[PDB]
Protein backbone atom coordinates (compact mmCIF):
# COMPACT_ATOMS: atom_id res chain seq x y z
CA UNK A 1 0.00 0.00 0.00
CA UNK A 2 1.03 3.64 -0.41
CA UNK A 3 1.14 6.70 1.79
CA UNK A 4 0.40 10.26 0.72
CA UNK A 5 4.17 10.83 0.58
CA UNK A 6 4.64 8.01 -1.92
CA UNK A 7 1.60 9.18 -3.91
CA UNK A 8 3.13 12.65 -4.23
CA UNK A 9 6.49 11.18 -5.29
CA UNK A 10 4.75 9.04 -7.92
CA UNK A 11 3.01 12.13 -9.31
CA UNK A 12 6.34 13.98 -9.44
CA UNK A 13 7.90 11.03 -11.25
CA UNK A 14 5.05 10.90 -13.77
CA UNK A 15 5.48 14.61 -14.56
CA UNK A 16 9.26 14.25 -14.89
CA UNK A 17 9.48 11.75 -17.72
CA UNK A 18 12.06 9.67 -15.85
CA UNK A 19 12.57 7.15 -13.05
CA UNK A 20 12.83 8.46 -9.47
CA UNK A 21 14.23 6.65 -6.43
CA UNK A 22 13.93 8.04 -2.90
CA UNK A 23 14.91 6.82 0.55
CA UNK A 24 14.41 8.81 3.75
CA UNK A 25 15.62 7.55 7.13
CA UNK A 26 14.31 9.34 10.22
CA UNK A 27 16.86 8.64 12.96
CA UNK A 28 14.38 9.64 15.69
CA UNK A 29 12.88 6.15 15.36
CA UNK A 30 14.63 4.43 12.40
CA UNK A 31 11.54 4.61 10.19
CA UNK A 32 12.06 4.72 6.42
CA UNK A 33 10.07 6.25 3.55
CA UNK A 34 10.91 4.58 0.23
CA UNK A 35 9.97 5.16 -3.41
CA UNK A 36 11.53 2.56 -5.74
CA UNK A 37 13.77 2.04 -2.73
CA UNK A 38 15.02 -1.40 -3.79
CA UNK A 39 15.57 -0.63 -7.49
CA UNK A 40 19.11 -0.09 -8.74
CA UNK A 41 20.20 3.30 -10.07
CA UNK A 42 23.53 4.54 -11.47
CA UNK A 43 25.34 6.25 -8.58
CA UNK A 44 27.58 8.55 -10.67
CA UNK A 45 29.52 10.88 -8.35
CA UNK A 46 27.50 9.87 -5.27
CA UNK A 47 29.90 6.89 -5.23
CA UNK A 48 32.67 9.30 -4.19
CA UNK A 49 31.34 9.19 -0.62
CA UNK A 50 32.13 5.47 -0.40
CA UNK A 51 35.64 5.98 -1.84
CA UNK A 52 36.50 8.86 0.51
CA UNK A 53 35.10 6.91 3.45
CA UNK A 54 37.21 3.87 2.51
CA UNK A 55 40.36 6.00 2.66
CA UNK A 56 39.21 7.46 5.99
CA UNK A 57 38.84 3.88 7.26
CA UNK A 58 42.39 3.05 6.13
CA UNK A 59 43.61 6.09 8.09
CA UNK A 60 42.23 4.66 11.35
CA UNK A 61 45.23 2.31 11.42
CA UNK A 62 47.67 4.44 9.34
CA UNK A 63 47.22 7.71 11.20
CA UNK A 64 49.31 9.94 8.88
CA UNK A 65 47.65 8.60 5.73
CA UNK A 66 45.56 11.69 4.95
CA UNK A 67 48.77 13.75 4.88
CA UNK A 68 50.40 11.57 2.22
CA UNK A 69 51.12 13.44 -1.05
CA UNK A 70 50.06 11.73 -4.29
CA UNK A 71 51.58 12.76 -7.60
CA UNK A 72 49.32 14.15 -10.35
CA UNK A 73 50.72 13.69 -13.87
CA UNK A 74 49.30 15.07 -17.14
CA UNK A 75 48.14 11.57 -18.10
CA UNK A 76 45.98 11.35 -14.97
CA UNK A 77 43.53 14.07 -16.03
CA UNK A 78 40.07 12.90 -17.09
CA UNK A 79 36.92 14.83 -18.06
CA UNK A 80 36.29 17.10 -15.04
CA UNK A 81 39.33 18.12 -13.00
CA UNK A 82 38.58 21.52 -11.40
CA UNK A 83 41.08 21.06 -8.56
CA UNK A 84 43.49 18.42 -9.88
CA UNK A 85 44.30 20.54 -12.96
CA UNK A 86 45.95 23.03 -10.57
CA UNK A 87 48.41 20.32 -9.47
CA UNK A 88 49.67 18.79 -12.72
CA UNK A 89 53.31 17.74 -12.23
CA UNK A 90 52.64 18.40 -8.55
CA UNK A 91 50.82 16.60 -5.77
CA UNK A 92 47.66 16.48 -3.70
CA UNK A 93 47.46 14.76 -0.32
CA UNK A 94 44.84 12.08 0.31
CA UNK A 95 42.95 14.67 2.42
CA UNK A 96 43.09 17.16 -0.46
CA UNK A 97 41.99 14.50 -2.95
CA UNK A 98 39.08 13.58 -0.68
CA UNK A 99 38.02 17.22 -0.30
CA UNK A 100 38.25 17.80 -4.06
CA UNK A 101 36.33 14.63 -4.91
CA UNK A 102 33.58 15.40 -2.38
CA UNK A 103 33.30 19.20 -2.44
CA UNK A 104 33.99 19.90 -6.14
CA UNK A 105 33.19 16.43 -7.58
CA UNK A 106 36.67 16.28 -9.15
CA UNK A 107 36.97 13.08 -11.22
CA UNK A 108 40.78 12.89 -11.25
CA UNK A 109 40.68 13.07 -7.45
CA UNK A 110 38.21 10.18 -7.37
CA UNK A 111 40.52 8.09 -9.57
CA UNK A 112 43.34 8.66 -7.07
CA UNK A 113 41.09 7.51 -4.21
CA UNK A 114 40.12 4.41 -6.18
CA UNK A 115 43.78 3.65 -6.88
CA UNK A 116 44.66 4.07 -3.19
CA UNK A 117 42.08 1.35 -2.46
CA UNK A 118 43.50 -1.03 -5.09
CA UNK A 119 40.88 -0.36 -7.76
CA UNK A 120 37.07 -0.29 -7.92
CA UNK A 121 36.90 -3.65 -6.17
CA UNK A 122 38.63 -2.15 -3.13
CA UNK A 123 35.86 0.41 -2.80
CA UNK A 124 33.30 -2.39 -3.04
CA UNK A 125 35.21 -4.42 -0.44
CA UNK A 126 34.99 -1.49 1.99
CA UNK A 127 31.24 -1.26 1.35
CA UNK A 128 30.84 -4.94 2.20
CA UNK A 129 32.90 -4.51 5.39
CA UNK A 130 30.54 -1.81 6.71
CA UNK A 131 27.50 -3.92 5.88
CA UNK A 132 26.49 -2.49 2.50
CA UNK A 133 25.66 -5.59 0.49
CA UNK A 134 24.24 -3.66 -2.49
CA UNK A 135 26.79 -1.07 -3.62
CA UNK A 136 29.09 -2.05 -6.44
CA UNK A 137 31.87 -0.01 -8.03
CA UNK A 138 33.11 -1.58 -11.25
CA UNK A 139 34.85 1.20 -13.19
CA UNK A 140 36.99 4.28 -12.79
CA UNK A 141 36.18 7.83 -13.94
CA UNK A 142 34.68 8.79 -16.30
CA UNK A 143 33.18 5.49 -17.47
CA UNK A 144 31.43 4.84 -14.14
CA UNK A 145 28.96 7.61 -15.20
CA UNK A 146 27.68 5.95 -18.41
CA UNK A 147 24.37 5.24 -16.60
CA UNK A 148 23.13 2.82 -19.28
CA UNK A 149 19.59 1.46 -18.73
CA UNK A 150 19.73 -2.03 -17.23
CA UNK A 151 23.51 -1.98 -16.69
CA UNK A 152 24.22 -3.08 -13.08
CA UNK A 153 27.76 -1.68 -13.05
CA UNK A 154 28.35 1.21 -10.63
CA UNK A 155 24.86 1.02 -9.13
CA UNK A 156 23.16 0.85 -5.76
CA UNK A 157 19.63 1.20 -4.40
CA UNK A 158 18.20 4.22 -2.56
CA UNK A 159 17.58 2.13 0.57
CA UNK A 160 21.13 0.79 0.66
CA UNK A 161 22.78 4.15 0.06
CA UNK A 162 20.65 5.87 2.72
CA UNK A 163 21.56 3.17 5.25
CA UNK A 164 25.25 3.50 4.39
CA UNK A 165 25.25 7.29 4.53
CA UNK A 166 23.58 7.08 7.93
CA UNK A 167 26.19 4.64 9.24
CA UNK A 168 29.09 6.71 7.88
CA UNK A 169 27.96 10.10 9.24
CA UNK A 170 25.63 9.53 12.20
CA UNK A 171 26.59 5.98 13.14
CA UNK A 172 30.02 4.52 13.77
CA UNK A 173 31.08 2.78 10.57
CA UNK A 174 34.04 5.18 10.83
CA UNK A 175 36.15 6.22 13.81
CA UNK A 176 35.25 9.38 15.66
CA UNK A 177 37.64 11.80 13.96
CA UNK A 178 36.96 10.21 10.55
CA UNK A 179 33.18 10.51 10.92
CA UNK A 180 33.55 14.16 11.92
CA UNK A 181 35.85 14.77 8.95
CA UNK A 182 33.36 13.22 6.52
CA UNK A 183 30.56 15.37 7.99
CA UNK A 184 32.72 18.48 7.60
CA UNK A 185 33.49 17.64 3.98
CA UNK A 186 29.84 16.98 3.08
CA UNK A 187 28.65 20.16 4.81
CA UNK A 188 31.14 22.23 2.79
CA UNK A 189 30.06 20.81 -0.58
CA UNK A 190 29.96 23.42 -3.37
CA UNK A 191 27.85 21.54 -5.95
CA UNK A 192 24.52 21.00 -4.16
CA UNK A 193 22.69 24.35 -4.11
CA UNK A 194 20.06 23.40 -6.75
CA UNK A 195 19.47 19.82 -5.55
CA UNK A 196 18.17 18.55 -2.16
CA UNK A 197 19.20 21.78 -0.40
CA UNK A 198 16.93 23.83 -2.68
CA UNK A 199 13.88 21.91 -1.40
CA UNK A 200 14.61 22.20 2.34
CA UNK A 201 14.25 25.06 4.85
CA UNK A 202 17.33 27.28 4.79
CA UNK A 203 17.67 26.97 8.58
CA UNK A 204 18.45 23.24 8.32
CA UNK A 205 22.08 22.17 8.14
CA UNK A 206 22.81 19.85 5.21
CA UNK A 207 25.77 17.78 4.09
CA UNK A 208 25.42 16.32 0.60
CA UNK A 209 27.11 14.75 -2.40
CA UNK A 210 25.62 15.20 -5.88
CA UNK A 211 25.94 13.01 -8.95
CA UNK A 212 25.46 13.60 -12.65
CA UNK A 213 25.90 11.35 -15.65
CA UNK A 214 24.58 10.32 -19.03
CA UNK A 215 20.88 9.49 -19.48
CA UNK A 216 20.24 12.80 -17.69
CA UNK A 217 21.15 11.07 -14.45
CA UNK A 218 20.76 13.55 -11.59
CA UNK A 219 21.42 12.39 -8.03
CA UNK A 220 22.00 13.71 -4.51
CA UNK A 221 22.56 12.05 -1.13
CA UNK A 222 22.29 14.10 2.05
CA UNK A 223 22.47 14.08 5.83
CA UNK A 224 20.11 16.69 7.28
CA UNK A 225 20.00 18.32 10.73
CA UNK A 226 16.77 20.20 11.47
CA UNK A 227 17.26 22.60 14.35
CA UNK A 228 15.19 21.00 17.11
CA UNK A 229 14.92 17.43 15.88
CA UNK A 230 16.77 14.17 15.27
CA UNK A 231 18.68 14.13 11.96
CA UNK A 232 17.50 12.59 8.70
CA UNK A 233 19.22 10.91 5.76
CA UNK A 234 17.79 11.42 2.28
CA UNK A 235 18.75 9.84 -1.05
CA UNK A 236 17.20 11.13 -4.30
CA UNK A 237 18.24 9.33 -7.50
CA UNK A 238 16.84 10.21 -10.93
CA UNK A 239 17.56 8.89 -14.42
CA UNK A 240 15.92 9.36 -17.81
CA UNK A 241 15.29 7.32 -20.97
CA UNK A 242 17.37 9.37 -23.43
CA UNK A 243 21.17 9.15 -23.44
CA UNK A 244 21.34 12.89 -24.23
CA UNK A 245 18.79 14.04 -21.64
CA UNK A 246 19.47 17.25 -19.73
CA UNK A 247 19.99 17.41 -15.98
CA UNK A 248 16.92 17.72 -13.74
CA UNK A 249 18.11 18.98 -10.35
CA UNK A 250 14.67 20.56 -9.89
CA UNK A 251 13.21 17.04 -9.59
CA UNK A 252 15.50 16.37 -6.62
CA UNK A 253 14.56 19.69 -5.01
CA UNK A 254 10.88 18.84 -5.53
CA UNK A 255 11.32 15.38 -3.98
CA UNK A 256 13.04 16.97 -0.97
CA UNK A 257 10.21 19.50 -0.60
CA UNK A 258 7.66 16.67 -0.52
CA UNK A 259 9.68 14.65 2.01
CA UNK A 260 10.22 17.64 4.31
CA UNK A 261 6.49 18.07 4.98
CA UNK A 262 5.77 17.07 8.56
CA UNK A 263 9.45 16.91 9.56
B1 LIG B 1 29.96 13.19 -10.87
O1 LIG B 1 28.72 12.62 -11.14
O2 LIG B 1 29.84 14.68 -10.53
C1 LIG B 1 30.36 15.37 -11.64
C2 LIG B 1 31.21 14.45 -12.36
C3 LIG B 1 31.14 14.69 -13.94
O3 LIG B 1 31.72 13.66 -14.69
O4 LIG B 1 30.84 13.17 -12.03
NA1 LIG C 1 39.15 20.88 -3.06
Amino acid sequence: QTSAVQQKLAALEKSSGGRLGVALIDTADNTQVLYRGDERFPMCSTSKVMAAAAVLKQSETQKQLLNQPVEIKPADLVNYNPIAEKHVNGTMTLAELSAAALQYSDNTAMNKLIAQLGGPGGVTAFARAIGDETFRLDRTEPTLNTAIPGDPRDTTTPRAMAQTLRQLTLGHALGETQRAQLVTWLKGNTTGAASIRAGLPTSWTVGDKTGSGDYGTTNDIAVIWPQGRAPLVLVTYFTQPQQNAESRRDVLASAARIIAEGL
